[PDB]
């Protein structure tokens, strides 16, 4: 479907480290995001979207426009700058951020009451699942 309303709950999450490493989070600070719970609330209203996804000391949120390409400032990631661009590829939400990083961004797929959400940095993809809460 195209409805990513909701409160999503993980159901898994894999290569999450490789994906961090890729975009070069310390390697400390990864042993403890490896640990944390995650919550992804999307807020969606035509094209617009407010994504947060929240743990206990550690957040990414990101505000945007389906098709208006954007400035972000992964400021509580790996702090740098990217030319965001969301888009549909069918039911698929796509991202593309434009940088440093090559094939960078993430893809959304719902289904049902399911989230698959994929990850890319480099030669990296983190590969998670939420259901629906
Ligand atoms: C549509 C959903 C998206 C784009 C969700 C993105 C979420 C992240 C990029 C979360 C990243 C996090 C870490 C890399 C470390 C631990 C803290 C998180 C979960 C906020």
């Amino acid at each position: 479907t195209r409805d990513a309303n909701g409160t999503w709950e993980m159901e898994s999450n894999e290569n999450f480290e490789g994906w961090m490493k890729a975009l070069d989070i310390d390697f400390a600070l990864r042993k403890i995001a490896v640990r944390l719970t995650q919550t992804l609330v999307i807020d969606q209203d035509g094209d617009n979207f407010k994504v947060k996804c929240t743990s206990t000391f550690w957040n990414y949120d990101v505000d945007f426009t389906v098709g208006v390409e954007f400035d972000e400032y992964t400021k509580s990631l790996d702090n740098r700058h990217v030319k965001a661009l969301v888009t549909w590829e069918g039911d698929v939400l796509v991202c593309v951020q434009k940088g440093e990083k090559e094939n960078r961004g993430w893809k959304k797929w719902i289904e049902g009451d399911k989230l698959y959400l994929e990850l890319t940095c480099g030669d990296q993809v983190c590969r998670q699942v939420f259901k629906k809460k």
